[PDB]
């Protein structure tokens, strides 16, 4: 396999289907990307990550520098070797935490409170130390809602924190000769921002585009309108990457207008708290009404949670607060998603994908 | 299978290894019981408990009737569908809870405070509804330390118990056919009630005895003083069950002293506090002289957890309290419980017991 090679078996509209071919795995868009902030998809093992469908899983610079340490994991040979996940791993490059999880900001970077820096050049290292497949630029996650002013000043410096990237990621061998580096784009909700950075990013040139500033408390109508003119503004060629998206109505219609690349806490995170989702839509497992409930959490689903334990039991299980209905439940969100994006790629595949979409909501909401 | 058949295969002094037959499955002897109260082993799937090589698992009438209820239980298909273990259970009949997790005590039973009853027929009657392969006899578990007269008194009360255990057993056709029931020795550390109470218990008749009121703070040189006279006591060709027990050097000496069966907390609770079991001793895995350990948790083990994971990996799990480091932790700690027991009954076997009993001692406590 190449270094990187995107490569678009079929569309259908703005949607396509085809794969990321790395050195570490294929990987099959559009992809959902199950997130391992802390060096693990919670409650998974990573061949049961493996086993729901992913292809790939993310990891971020932020969470990672601080603990267990960059220079410490490339020490133990360097993420992949540290978790015991031989494919191609995506990671964030700290610019959502830029605000988010205080800090001094400057031209050259941000300096978080011990007291940690990064900067387009730190950052680029440590995802180096990582072993990283796909490195993010470093950015600024514009706030929401931004004025238009502090929106291109936001926006510009982040395309001069993506110069930079470019020529960090560049500067070093064997990262460049074996990793990809995607550009974000920013611009908050304003359409000549948006196209501003768009021209900035693929005259500097990257493997991959994500759209940064979203799912940052917008909602999905305006989302959906900043992503009908955005989308099309970057390279066709190349992969399109939403950051932090999301529900799956979120996902179906951003496959719509042209993503190809997910990635949110939502089924990992919120499988703790009960939710599980159903093509008939999100249950929680908490409610009493499931306490004497023999099916499985979803009637269709193929995963082994489905195939053998029932929503009796996994009721019991989180509210007792026991670990394995963490685990279960985790397992199964995981793994519907993954049959979403099976879903997803089948239908462009067989040019019925706007079908499938008005099926999928017609029974998600009923 | 028959309901249940002990057999003994090889003997050396008082130890003794073979095999229990039953209708859901055979086990192994000398065994260790993974515990799983809450209606499941921590952190573990019952695939996962069976591939580290357990027979049988413990639950617990106590923890059970109150969550999720012993009825509900019941109208869901029984324990072993409900959390998808189809092999054999042994039940604890709320005994120990008697003294421990307050309460008022009768003749008739204890009430537990929402307020909650058990009486010798009504824990037979929760364990039936479970669905227990093997049903214990409900007694009271003498607290350590007791006068001779407290410790007599308590015993009397629970020989009482024994036999309306056994009269409330055989009533329920369904169970006296397809089960198996335990009746449990008391009398604290003094031999004379130590005899009593097997004397009482053989004159009933029970499948198999364990010795109870023991791993109670008593201590090993005193558990092992008491082991010494009271195991010879009760029947040759039954079981021996000690009740709590236990750690590794206390599981050797036990077989030593004429035990058959075992179950403690200590695997799965120590393992998800940081405690990992190895053949040089036990270690604390959220040490920092872990942080950057390639090894595996034990150099030997054949777990998969140390196929694949560095005590490092662990070490940072642990730490930032991730639940996969309670999983990995908890399945090795049981792994390793069962290779001991492996261990024990293949020396047994080839009458080499005492032998590795010595060479155990010597690494273990190096
Ligand atoms: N680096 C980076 N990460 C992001 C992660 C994000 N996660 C969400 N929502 C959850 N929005 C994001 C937006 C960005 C962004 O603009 N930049
Ligand atoms: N029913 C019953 N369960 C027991 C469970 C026990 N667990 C420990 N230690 C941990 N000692 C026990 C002792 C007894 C006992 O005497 N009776
Ligand atoms: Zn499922
Ligand atoms: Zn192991």
């Amino acid at each position: 396999r190449p270094r990187f090679s995107f490569s678009i078996a079929a569309r259908e509209g703005k949607a396509r289907t085809g794969t990321i071919e790395m050195k570490r795995g294929v990987i099959r868009t559009p992809a959902f990307m199950p997130v391992g902030t802390a060096a693990t998809v919670k409650a998974l093992k990573p061949e049961t990550v493996r086993a729901t469908g992913a292809d790939i899983i993310l990891g971020n610079t932020y969470h990672l520098m601080l603990r267990p340490g960059a220079e410490r994991i490339a020490k133990l040979g360097g993420l992949h070797s540290f978790m015991g996940w031989d494919r191609p791993i995506l990671t964030d490059s700290g610019g959502y935490q830029v605000m988010s999880l205080l800090t001094k900001q400057s031209e050259e970077g941000v300096t978080f409170k011990s007291r940690h820096m990064l900067s387009p050049e730190r950052s680029i290292e440590i995802q180096h130390l990582l072993g990283s497949d796909i490195v993010m630029a470093f950015d600024e996650c514009t706030p929401y809602p931004a004025t238009p002013s502090r929106a291109a000043s936001s926006m510009e410096r982040s395309m001069r924190w993506a110069k930079r990237s470019r020529d960090a990621f560049d500067s070093r061998k064997e990262q460049a000769e074996n990793a990809a580096l995607f550009g974000i784009q920013q611009g908050s909700v304003f359409e000549n921002l948006r196209q501003q950075s768009a021209d900035a990013l693929a005259e500097i040139g990257f493997d991959g585009y994500a759209v940064g500033g979203l799912a940052v408390g917008e909602g999905q109508d305006e989302m959906f309108r900043v992503l009908d003119f955005s989308v099309p503004m970057l390279p066709d060629d190349k992969p399109h990457y939403l950051m932090g998206v999301g529900k799956p109505d979120d996902i179906v219609g951003a496959v719509e207008r042209g993503i190809d690349m997910f990635d949110c806490v939502l089924p990992t995170r919120s499988g703790r708290n009960g939710q599980a989702f159903t093509w008939d839509g999100p249950i929680n497992i908490r409610n009493a009404r499931f306490s004497e409930d023999l099916k499985p959490l979803d009637s269709e689903c193929h995963c082994a949670v489905c195939q053998k334990w029932s929503r009796a039991y996994i009721h019991h299980l989180i509210r007792a607060g026991e670990i394995l209905g963490a685990m279960l439940m985790t397992e199964h969100n995981i793994a519907f998603y993954q049959q979403l994006m099976q879903k997803i790629r089948d239908s462009i595949s067989e040019g019925r994908f706007s079908q499938f979409a008005q099926d999928f909501r017609a029974r998600y909401f009923a």
